[PDB]
């Protein structure tokens, strides 16, 4: 008891049998048979593509890859900005159990190399604007046998398109509607290899088995935790396909037969006009697009009467920004949640209606969550703050070729340890403790760490900084920082302290001093890791 474990309710829609490829194949085939059902719409070029087109090409890419030689022992990379084509090789691979590692058109060569060094792909699908970078990475990773151009019909600079590639390898009388996807073990066959960003150091490869997608397809249909399947539902999605939010909303939308309208370059008017003209029900935004829309004054120009929901997925939002965005859009609130790459998608989610101010949401079906004491690891009770831990069928199988990082994160009982601080209240709402609102407190007077961090990031020789409060006794807290120097530059602690003092009131002085590090510790979300910053400076002095 262990009435202190917060458990998700029963799913509205049971977990269905099959691989992710099989459930996607089955749903999309039914939508393919209704002419004119729109799967994806490109807001920039205004072209629609139907489920019939989308199913037939994905089916053909699956068989073409199968005949080329790929099976559950291979991985592909899809390297492209959001596009009408992005999900064709993705769906094709899932149909035959080939693992997919997404990457973006505009990631630098260094980022692509490390990502694809982890995923080690036999075949790369790339858009025209990513070709040169994939070529340059290929000469450094010779497991890359074949490059296929996504946004072309003819061959392109000697390389095959998806359309000519399919034609080289399909059997003579191939029938898209007789194809059957590979059956295989959903628990161990890897569906996605997602990149991590995440904590400190190099991005890791998060391996996600087909099961996580299949569980997510239950969430997508849920009237409480996902989207109610009404006909002519359209989503305006402005989030990258190659992070969890965009990858797994989209796969779920395809299961549901929805129209997915895409924007890959954000523009204010195009966004608002697309909400209006496409009669969008739900919009997906990256967190800093929420702050953008808190400032927009054009929203009242548009007829947004069909708009029911703006969502941020796994990213928590401050109460201030969310309320402001809800108010600008005349919504009762916004849909928030908390998830990690390592959880596939959001595992805490705002329940429909059941929103509470400042809450991030509630535990999703199939999941349980707890908070634990940061010293004993013992499960805490109501309204007590500890580390958030979660357990469920959407947790990754692990990091690709790094069981050390895996076992350090997931315990012997399957609890993932988030590194983030949370509590739950009496109604089972969760709250994520935001580092930015934890004020440092010096003889009465409080300072936001991000204020000082901003002062420090201003200096030409300071590359990165993390500010937290050093416990003192005399004092309460002394503001103190870990500082990452810019390559080449030399600074002393007294130099940095003198610089801050010359920019802040005397209460906000950096009396705790400075500890030079190589990197500011970050959590799995990418936000600064205050607890570890504090540890570093305690150990130092």
């Amino acid at each position: 008891d262990a009435k202190n474990i917060k458990k998700g309710p029963a799913p509205f829609y049971p977990l269905e049998d099959g691989t992710a490829g099989e459930q996607l194949h089955k749903a999309m085939k039914r939508y393919a048979l209704v002419p004119g059902t729109i799967a994806f719409t490109d807001a920039h070029i205004e072209v629609n593509i139907t489920y019939a087109e989308y199913f037939e090409m994905s089916v053909r890419l699956a068989e073409a890859m199968k005949r080329y030689g790929l099976n559950t022992n291979h991985r592909i990379v899809v390297c492209s900005e959001n596009s009408l084509q992005f999900f064709m090789p993705v769906l094709g691979a899932l149909f035959i159990g080939v693992a997919v590692a997404p990457a973006n058109d505009i990631y630098n060569e260094r980022e692509l190399l490390n990502s694809m060094n982890i995923s080690q792909p036999t075949v790369v699908f790339v858009s025209k604007k990513g070709l040169q970078k994939i070529l340059n990475v290929q000469k450094k990773l010779p497991i890359i046998q074949k490059i296929i151009i996504m946004d072309s019909k003819t061959d392109y600079q000697g390389f095959q398109s998806m359309y000519t590639f399919v034609t080289s390898h399909l059997p003579p009388g191939f029938n898209e509607y007789d194809f059957v996807p590979e059956s295989f073990d959903r628990d161990k066959t890897i569906a996605l290899i997602m990149n991590s960003s995440g904590s400190t150091g190099l991005p890791k490869g998060v391996a996600l088995p087909h099961r996580t997608a299949c569980v997510r397809f239950s969430h997508a249909r849920d009237p409480i935790f996902g989207n109610q399947i009404i006909p002519d539902t359209a989503i305006l999605s402005v989030v990258p396909f190659h992070h969890g939010f965009g990858m797994f909303t989209t796969l779920g939308y395809l299961i549901c037969g929805f129209r997915v309208v895409l924007m890959y370059r954000f523009e204010e008017e195009l966004f608002l006009r697309s909400l209006q003209d496409y009669k969008i029900q739900s919009a997906l935004l990256v967190p800093t697009l929420f702050s953008f829309f808190a400032k927009s004054t054009l929203i009242d120009k548009y007829d947004l009467s069909n708009l029911h929901e703006i969502a941020s997925g796994g990213a928590p939002l401050s109460k201030e920004v969310g309320e402001a965005v809800a108010k600008r859009f005349h919504l009762p609130g916004i849909r928030q949640g908390y998830g990690l790459t390592e959880t596939t998608s959001a595992i805490l989610i705002t329940p429909e209606g059941d929103d509470k101010p400042g809450a991030v949401g509630k535990v999703v079906p199939f999941f349980e969550a707890k908070v634990v004491d940061l010293d004993t690891g013992k499960t805490l009770g109501v309204n007590q703050r500890g580390e958030l831990c979660v357990r469920g069928p959407m947790i990754m199988s692990g990091y690709v070729n790094n069981p050390e990082a895996t076992n350090a994160l997931i315990d012997k009982d399957g609890w993932l340890h988030s590194g983030d601080i949370a509590y739950w209240d009496e109604d089972e709402h969760f709250f994520i403790v935001d580092r930015l609102k934890s004020l440092i407190k010096y003889k009465g007077y409080q300072v936001a760490p991000a204020e000082l961090e901003s002062i420090l990031l201003q200096h030409p020789n300071i590359f990165d900084a993390g500010v937290a409060g050093l416990p003192d006794d005399d004092a309460g807290e002394l503001p103190a920082a870990v500082v990452v120097l810019e390559h080449g530059k030399t600074m002393t602690e007294k130099e940095i302290v003198d610089y801050v003092a010359s920019q802040v009131t005397t209460a906000k002085k950096l009396r705790g001093g400075v500890v030079f590090v190589d990197e500011v510790p970050k959590g799995l979300t990418g936000k600064l890791d205050a607890r570890k910053i504090r540890e570093i400076l305690i150990k130092a002095k």
